[PDB]
């Protein structure tokens, strides 16, 4: 067990191992500090969870986040560098700290500020799809892909972060907000049980924005956004209507006048024809018919970068805990076991 030291920073007590030095606050579910890790030479983010075990819902969310971060081991996905608690036993266990690489710029900064060549778009979207092939192979759905959840460094290398770990609130998704502009219509409107195909819809929205410099579907509310979507991809046919489970949602769709799919070459003027082709295969209304991550990596748009011997899949991921009903102290004990069994990366 390492030696810990205490200090108060912006009204919060931080108790951390001596290896972490020069803590500096940098910003819902916890507080974050930047620090220098003297054992590895890494510049890191240290997150202290806020009230991790205050309710059954919150204790299960703490366990879910720690299990997910411990599993992710891929070049294009955020990984876990360390996890610690100052507690010396389960009986005094109350605080959880998570350590990751400190991230600088996100894709928001790049799209708004830089001039991107087609080669930049190829490399950035290739890396998102490479990470998604890995994530989806473990039957994990990210659910919240958007530019602020994609970190990028000076060499245009990219990492996926901030997995969807709790339900977003109704208020967070209301109005003219980027939190909703990248969501697939079937989850935005609760049409049906969703699956991993929702993440490919988000990649299409991000790729369009890199090519034009503008948000693809900037709706002022749920219904305005749906109208923008259906004007581009067309209104649904009877085949997809069969798959919408809410009678009321089906009724609303049929109240709209029918519209054909638009010509994407006349929307994304001057783009690489291979980029136009890939966008038509991602932005498909019926989720059963969208291209998958593994299929998209083999598309000719990525011929410069595709290497099927360097696109790995994940170890199996057991999510059976998600249907388990436990007491707070039982979720807490499961979390404690995962903290003390952590083994750092090479
Ligand atoms: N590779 C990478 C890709 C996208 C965004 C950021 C980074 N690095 C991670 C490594 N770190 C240095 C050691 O703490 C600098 C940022
Ligand atoms: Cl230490
Ligand atoms: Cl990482
Ligand atoms: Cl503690
Ligand atoms: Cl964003
Ligand atoms: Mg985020």
């Amino acid at each position: 067990r390492p030696t810990f030291y205490r200090q108060e920073l912006n009204k919060t007590i931080w108790e951390v191992p001596e290896r972490y030095q020069n803590l500096s606050p940098v910003g819902a579910y916890g507080s974050v500090c930047a620090a220098f890790d003297t054992k590895t030479g890494h510049r890191v983010a240290v997150k202290k969870l806020s009230r991790p075990f205050q309710s059954i819902i919150h204790a299960k969310r703490t366990y879910r986040e720690l299990r997910l971060l411990k599993h992710m081991k891929h070049e294009n996905v955020i990984g876990l560098l360390d996890v610690f608690t100052p507690a010396r036993s389960l009986e005094e266990f109350n605080d959880v700290y998570l350590v990751t690489h400190l991230m600088g710029a996100d894709l928001n900064n790049i799209v708004k500020c830089q001039k991107l060549t087609d080669d930049h778009v190829q490399f950035l979207i290739y890396q998102i799809l490479r990470g998604l092939k890995y994530i989806h192979s473990a039957d994990i759905i990210h659910r919240d892909l958007k530019p602020s959840n994609l970190a990028v460094n000076e060499d245009c290398e990219l990492k996926i972060l901030d997995f969807g770990l709790a339900r977003h609130t109704d208020d967070e998704m209301t109005g003219y907000v980027a939190t909703r502009w990248y969501r697939a219509p079937e989850i935005m409107l609760n049409w049906m049980h969703y699956n991993q195909t929702v993440d490919i819809w988000s990649v299409g929205c991000i790729m369009a924005e890199l090519l034009t410099g503008r948000t693809l579907f900037p709706g002022t509310d749920h219904i305005d956004q749906l109208k923008l979507i259906l004007r581009l991809v067309g209104t649904p046919g009877a085949e997809l209507l069969k798959k919408i489970s809410s009678e009321s949602a089906r009724n609303y769709i049929q109240s709209l006048a029918q519209m054909p799919k638009m010509n994407f070459a006349n929307v994304f003027i001057g783009a690489n024809p291979l980029a136009v082709d890939l966008l038509e295969k991602m932005l498909v209304l019926d989720s059963d018919k969208r291209i998958t991550a593994a299929q998209a990596l083999a598309h000719a748009y990525f011929a410069q970068y595709h290497d099927p011997d360097d696109e790995p899949v994940a170890d199996p991921y057991d999510q059976s805990f998600e249907s388990r009903d436990l007491l707070i102290d039982e979720w807490k004990s499961l979390t404690y076991d995962e903290v003390i069994s952590f083994v750092p990366p090479p």
